[PDB]
């Protein structure tokens, strides 16, 4: 799909077996969801944002669903404001900016 | 034109007569720029995301060209690690995503 941004865009993924809402992040290094269950094991991880730096949970070569396209690769579990679709998996969904 | 995400999609601005680099980021709603003294009136403000919140001055009305695309509306000035290029202004350039 081709997607505007007067609204913030916002899609819905599958991750380890539930929907959810994620906002594709071209500024996101990397994909950051909110606290949240997921089968794996991980380490513990530490990112950077405009705030400051947070904890999280590392999970590897996991399986997502994007607005309908697969990715499987890293996601990272803390309190993030949202969950965020970072360049990671944005790269593996095909996703580009146009203008 | 198109740009791929396999890295930080950087450009280059031009506001108050100055060259920046600033990321085209999706998922920030408001331009954030680094500490510049624009002159003009501007409202205080404050911006959260990973991390916490950062202190800013929002000017409104201000004129940014990126890549050759002018464009004319709010930019927030602060401590930010990072130029961002927000919706408010990518929606101007006719920027989208696509997959
Ligand atoms: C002290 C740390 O220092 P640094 O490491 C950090 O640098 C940064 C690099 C890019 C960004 C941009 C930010 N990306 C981000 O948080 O991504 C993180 C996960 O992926 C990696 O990759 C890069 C960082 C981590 C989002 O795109 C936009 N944000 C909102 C988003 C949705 C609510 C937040 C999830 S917003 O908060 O910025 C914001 C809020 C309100 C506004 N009107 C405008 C912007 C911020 C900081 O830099 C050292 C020089």
């Amino acid at each position: 799909p081709q997607i505007t941004l007067w609204k913030r865009p916002l899609v819905t993924i599958k991750i380890g077996g539930q929907l959810k809402e994620a906002l594709l992040d071209t500024g996101a290094d990397d994909t950051v969801l909110e606290e949240m269950n997921l089968p794996g094991r991980w380490k513990p991880k530490m990112i950077g944002g405009i705030g400051g730096f947070i904890k999280v949970r590392q999970y590897d070569q996991i399986l997502i669903e994007i607005c309908g396209h697969k990715a499987i690769g890293t996601v990272l579990v803390g309190p993030t404001p949202v969950n965020v679709i970072g360049r990671n998996l944005l790269t593996q969904i095909g996703c580009t900016l146009n203008f």
